[PDB]
């Protein structure tokens, strides 16, 4: 896919501010190694990447890799997704749900 590694605070801080500039919404996958409905929901996410190419910023944060950003976050259950518009926080959803994944990326994608 074309899904951007996230992998310290400032990295993070600069891509919340590209979608600002760029108006693009960006979709936030929170995963760990060890969650192993995350690592289901992997390849999806990477697929959404590549069908949303150009429109939807997609990026990964390993909570355990950069904590700062999860802990800023507010994470505690895996998978999380957020969407960010403007540099902040616009919508979330917690959960494994393909189906819901796919409609939060529609309605960002269409909004």
């Amino acid at each position: 896919g074309s899904v951007i590694v996230i992998d310290s605070k400032a990295a993070w801080d600069a891509q919340l501010a590209k979608g600002k500039e760029e108006h693009k919404p960006i979709v936030v996958d929170f995963t760990a190694t060890w969650c192993g409905p995350c690592k289901m929901i992997a390849p999806l996410f990477e697929t959404l990447s590549n069908d949303y190419a150009g429109k939807v910023i997609f990026l990964k944060v390993d909570v355990d890799a950069v904590a700062a950003v999860a802990e800023a976050a507010g994470i505690t259950a895996m998978p999380t997704f957020h969407v960010y518009k403007d540099g902040v926080k616009a919508d979330d959803l917690v959960g494994a749900s393909q189906d819901k994944l796919k409609a939060l990326v529609a309605k960002h994608a269409a909004a």
